[PDB]
């Protein structure tokens, strides 16, 4: 689907057999999500934003559905404020910008 | 142009008279840049992003030229790590996400 920017471009994304809404963010390079329970072994990274920094989770070779499209890759989870795709997973469901 | 997102969506800004990157963010719903010399008056404002908070200052009906496209909008000016252009001016110059 093409989507315009005049809202939030919300997506619906499954991911360890639960459903959640995250932001699909070109500005983001990984993929950031809140606090959620994975099954498997992490990584501890840190990673930092427009406010500073914050402590995550790094889950590798996660499956993750992304508004229908399946991929594999990293996963971030920690405290964010909004659950965030980024472009590792973005370039995987073959997602484009248009300017 | 159509971008595709294996690298940063940067593209060059020119906004008060001056030459700069910035990333093309849809994650972002205001346009914030760092630190630079604005003419005009300002109105005193605080963002929030992924660790947390900044104070930025807000200029309203700001010419801004985005890849070629000119645009006139708030852009917020503070403590950001990197030029980021959000759905405020990204609406204006008929940006879309394809996925
Ligand atoms: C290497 O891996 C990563 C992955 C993600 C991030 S990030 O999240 O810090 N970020 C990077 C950006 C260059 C600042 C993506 C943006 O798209 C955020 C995503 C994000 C949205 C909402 C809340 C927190 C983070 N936008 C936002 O800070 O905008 C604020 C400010 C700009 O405009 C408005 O829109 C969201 C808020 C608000 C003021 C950093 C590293």
């Amino acid at each position: 689907p093409q989507v315009t920017l005049w809202q939030r471009p919300l997506v619906t994304i499954k991911i360890g057999g639960q459903l959640k809404e995250a932001l699909l963010d070109t500005g983001a390079d990984d993929t950031v999500l809140e606090e959620m329970s994975l099954p498997g072994r992490w990584k501890p990274k840190m990673i930092g934003g427009i406010g500073g920094f914050i402590k995550v989770r790094q889950y590798d070779q996660i499956l993750i559905e992304i508004a229908g499209h399946k991929a594999i890759g990293t996963v971030l989870v920690g405290p964010t404020p909004v659950n965030i795709i980024g472009r590792n997973l973005l370039t995987q469901i073959g997602a484009t910008l248009n300017f």
